[PDB]
């Protein structure tokens, strides 16, 4: 993957490089312990004279120069991906001396999916209520989460964080991947257990990835399938009531699965279960994922 070696990618700041003074600062949307994700008002960023609602992504007290460096290689790999619809994508960045370094992305009016989920729940049928969420809601954000996780892997890249509180939910039901990294405070966040000298999100991790540490679009998948079941139980935090520790993980590299959530279809637990294959290589390819949920959707119609 090319987002492990991005201080060698370019910043071309003559297409990418917006003016302070046009960016207008307002309220925090996330902070972390070194980072902080603020809405703004930037002039002119994508369209010309015109004012658009913007998240803004920067450094906070208790950052240092190795946490710069890290939200520059962030630009980078951000400018390296390039556009897609499913994916928060990059409008600009200020990068000049004498100011934070910003790292500017479209905003998403409705935030974090999981817990605009969570929120639904009495508003929630099968099928068709004017605002109410349905099966085929849950089946287009699966499908469409999967199409710019296929687009990621196209660009040789790997999130390592994929989850239903990274993914962003804009106007007309269109969700996007992100990844608030240091904007998210990962001591607080109970989705992020102490494993070693970390913070890591176990109850989304691989086996492989929790036992020998290795990454790979495939490991993404399972995140995938944890997303998913996120999804189909309208943002419930996985594995209930269970302690995430050394017999979980045990468990869990034995073959114990998640049950079905409440609002899944047989067909879409099945998906869930091909995601977690104990086998990385035996996983659904994200190409694939989005054949047969792009199928899933038409028999919902
Ligand atoms: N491409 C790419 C990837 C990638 C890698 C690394 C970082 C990112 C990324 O997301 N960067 C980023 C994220 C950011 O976090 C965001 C972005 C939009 C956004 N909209 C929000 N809406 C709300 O809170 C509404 C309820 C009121 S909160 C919010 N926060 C900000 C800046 C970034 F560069 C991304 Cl997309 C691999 C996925």
């Amino acid at each position: 993957p090319l987002d492990e070696h991005c201080e060698r990618l370019p910043y071309d700041a003559s297409k990418w490089e917006f003016p302070r003074d046009r960016l207008k600062l307002g309220k925090p949307l996330g902070r972390g312990a070194f980072g902080q994700v603020i809405e703004a008002d930037a002039f002119g960023i994508d369209k010309t004279a015109t004012c658009r609602t913007v998240a803004v992504k920067m450094l906070k007290e208790g950052a240092t120069h190795s946490e710069h460096r890290a939200l520059m290689s962030e630009l980078k790999i951000l400018i390296h991906i390039g556009h897609h619809l499913n994916v928060v994508n990059l409008l600009g960045a200020c990068t000049k001396p004498g100011g934070p370094l910003m790292v500017i992305v479209e905003f998403c009016k409705f935030g974090n999916l999981s817990t605009y989920l969570r929120s639904k729940r009495n508003e929630f049928v099968p099928y068709k209520y004017k605002d109410f969420l349905t099966l085929e809601h849950l089946i287009c954000y699966s499908f469409q989460v999967a199409k710019g996780m296929e687009f990621l892997a196209s660009r040789k890249c790997i999130h390592r964080d994929l989850a239903a509180r990274n993914i962003l939910l804009s106007e007309k039901n269109v969700v996007k991947i992100c990844d608030f990294g240091l904007a998210r405070d990962i001591y607080k966040d109970p989705d992020y257990v102490r494993k070693g000298d970390a913070r890591l999100p176990l109850k989304w991790m691989a086996p492989e990835t929790i036992f020998d540490r290795v990454y790979t679009i495939q490991s993404d998948v399972w995140s995938f399938g944890v997303l998913l079941w996120e999804i189909f139980s309208l943002g419930a935090s996985p594995y209930p009531g269970v302690k995430i520790d050394e017999e979980f993980c045990r468990r869990l590299k034995e073959g114990t699965r998640m049950r079905a959530p409440d609002y899944t279809t047989p067909e879409m637990y099945q998906t869930m279960l091909d995601c977690w294959h104990g086998e990385p290589s035996q996983r659904p390819t994200f190409s694939e994922l989005v054949e047969h949920l792009g199928n899933l959707l038409q028999a919902n119609a």
